[PDB]
This record gives C-alpha cells, sequence and structure tokens, in this order.
C-alpha cells in the first residue's frame, strides 16, 4: 500500500534509510566500453556510465559511443532513453541518437548553467535565424517555435537528416526550475509537465523512446521516469495498491546506474504518484488543478 509506506516512513524519518537499501541492493553490470580510453571524453562524469548491455549505440562505424541507456520496463510497456547532458563533443551524437532511434520529444530537466559552470552544452538552436548544423554527423537543426511559461518551455524543432534530406519535428519540454540534487516546486508543478509531455504524445509507442536528460541522466531523469512509469502502472494492474515504488526504482536500475540521487527525491516520487493516482482514478475532470498550482504564467 502506497500512501500508509508514505506515512510510515515519514513518521519515523527513514526516507534516508529506504533510500539508502536501495542503493544497496542496486544491480551491477560492467560499463566496459564507457571506460575504453577512446571514450573518456564522452563522458561527463566518470562515476556515471551506461552499462554495456543497455546502452544505446550510434549506427557509426568507427565509435558507436554515446552516454545513453534504454530503460526498457516491460510491464509498464514504455522505454525512456537517459542520458546526459550533451558535451560541447557530443552534441552531433545526441541528435545523431535522436534521429535513429526514431525518438520524437526530448525531456530536459537541468540547466545550461546550473550554479556555476556547463551542467549541459546548449545542443539547440535559441534564435530560428540561427540554425544549428553538426557537420560531424550530417545533421541540421532549426527552431520553429517556442513557447515559455514560468518553470518549463516547450519548443518545436526540426531535425534534418543532410544526408537523405529527411525532416522530422522534435517536441523539446525544457523543465526549468529543477536544481540538481532538487526537487521540483511541488507534485502539481511536476504533474503538470509530465501530463503535458503525455499529451504531445512523444511517448506513444508509435516513435521511438522519448530521450530524457538532466546533467548526469540519473537523478532528476531518473525521478522523472519513476513517476511516469508507476503512473502507468497504477494506471494498469488490477489495483494500484500493489504498486511498488521501490521495486520499480529496482529494475529501472537495472538498465542505468545511479537513477534518483536523494532521499528527497524518492520521497518526492512517492508524493508525485499518489497525487498523480488522484487524476488517473477517474477524477481526471480537475486535472486544472494542477495547471493552477505550478502557477505556470
Ligand atoms: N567530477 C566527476 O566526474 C565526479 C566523479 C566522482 C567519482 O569519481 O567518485 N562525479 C560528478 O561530478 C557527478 C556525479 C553525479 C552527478 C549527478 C547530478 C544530478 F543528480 F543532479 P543529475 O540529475 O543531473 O543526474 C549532477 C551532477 C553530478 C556530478
Amino acid at each position: 500500500e502506497m500512501e500508509k509506506e508514505f506515512e510510515q516512513i515519514d513518521k519515523s524519518g527513514s526516507w534516508a534509510a529506504i533510500y539508502q537499501d536501495i542503493r544497496h541492493e542496486a544491480s551491477d553490470f560492467p560499463c566496459r566500453v564507457a571506460k575504453l580510453p577512446k571514450n573518456k571524453n564522452r563522458n561527463r562524469y566518470r562515476d556515471v556510465s551506461p552499462f554495456d548491455h543497455s546502452r544505446i549505440k550510434l549506427h557509426q562505424e568507427d565509435n558507436d559511443y554515446i552516454n545513453a541507456s534504454l530503460i526498457k520496463m516491460e510491464e509498464a510497456q514504455r522505454s525512456y532513453i537517459l542520458t546526459q547532458g550533451p558535451l560541447p563533443n557530443t552534441c552531433g551524437h545526441f541528435w545523431e541518437m535522436v534521429w535513429e532511434q526514431k525518438s520524437r520529444g526530448v525531456v530536459m530537466l537541468n540547466r545550461v548553467m546550473e550554479k556555476g559552470s556547463l551542467k549541459c552544452a546548449q545542443y539547440w538552436p535559441q534564435k530560428e535565424e540561427k540554425e544549428m548544423i553538426f557537420e560531424d554527423t550530417n545533421l541540421k537543426l532549426t527552431l520553429i517555435s517556442e513557447d515559455i511559461k514560468s518553470y518549463y518551455t516547450v519548443r518545436q524543432l526540426e531535425l534534418e537528416n543532410l544526408t537523405t534530406q529527411e525532416t522530422r519535428e522534435i517536441l523539446h519540454f525544457h523543465y526549468t526550475t529543477w536544481p540538481d540534487f532538487g526537487v521540483p516546486e511541488s507534485p502539481a508543478s511536476f504533474l503538470n509537465f509530465l501530463f503535458k509531455v503525455r499529451e504531445s504524445g512523444s511517448l506513444s509507442p508509435e516513435h521511438g523512446p522519448v530521450v530524457v536528460h538532466c546533467s548526469a541522466g540519473i537523478g532528476r531523469s531518473g525521478t522523472f521516469c519513476l513517476a511516469d512509469t508507476c503512473l502507468l502502472l497504477m494506471d494498469k494492474r488490477k489495483d494500484p495498491s500493489s504498486v511498488d515504488i521501490k521495486k520499480v526504482l529496482l529494475d529501472m536500475r537495472k538498465f542505468r546506474m545511479g537513477l534518483i540521487q536523494t532521499a528527497e527525491q524518492l520521497r518526492f516520487s512517492y508524493l508525485a504518484v499518489i497525487e498523480g493516482a488522484k487524476f488517473i482514478m477517474g477524477d481526471s475532470s480537475v486535472q486544472d488543478q494542477w495547471k493552477e498550482l505550478s502557477h505556470e504564467d
């Protein structure tokens, strides 16, 4: 029982313990390819690498490496590609990955400038008159429109494979107020963001997996995916009471290491899922409650 467990853990103040027990149970698979001397500059962080069994491969011959993982949730029937914030030298690989995996949406949960350093490279154009070209991967990216809100910006991008001259629309959902190792403003804000992503059609099975990222591609990225997966499960299982957030997070960590970086982020996932459960069990008629509470404007 989810809500019961939440109160139980809250009262005794066991969030750090619960979280740490999860870390101590977390799967462990090799990241041999990530550690090859030729991929050192393709990794943002030394301790954050994709497992070999689930890493996304680039359809390049000389080097198919990119720090990205395919989180394949079998029961929930949803895949997500979690990846690190692109480096100055991996933006072409990033968009290449987007192209080859046929993703339709990209979810950015961090800021290019967090605290005081490159927490991510500026991988999309900021002005529609100044398209970006990644000569290494033969891709062109142009900004078509932007929809700025208080805590998130949604963008329409046109990615073109210059070899094929084929064009595609990519939706970019950027959560601009989620601090590294921090939590969203509230379950409402987060859920308002999640549902807009759901509504765009970016998560549909007719498209490639949505590409989700923050700085390392594990904390905020993990919190986002855990919530979405648990909500999916509560909408599918005979009884949502059976959805164990802890077990869900553990199956996710079989695909990428370090998902959810703080006890507070795990606690927030409980909060987000419980709140989101309300608007899945019929009461969806008042979803606008989140849009109002999130402020948005
Ligand atoms: N300089 C490094 O590469 C060290 C290495 C630490 C070690 O080797 O033990 N690791 C990091 O700097 C390092 C590791 C995980 C992070 C995780 C986050 C994050 F949780 F906020 P995320 O949501 O962006 O994944 C942000 C920054 C993060 C930095």
